[PDB]
């Protein structure tokens, strides 16, 4: 039910 | 770098 | 920089 | 009845 992520700080 | 997600057992 | 989230846990 | 899913480590 939890979709998502993350990404970004270094790249 | 990181995606998706979970559950869906109970709910 | 960063891009993403969450969302989906009891929602 | 789960949904949902893994990926974004390597690739």
């Amino acid at each position: 039910x939890i979709s998502x992520x993350i990404s970004x700080a270094r790249i």
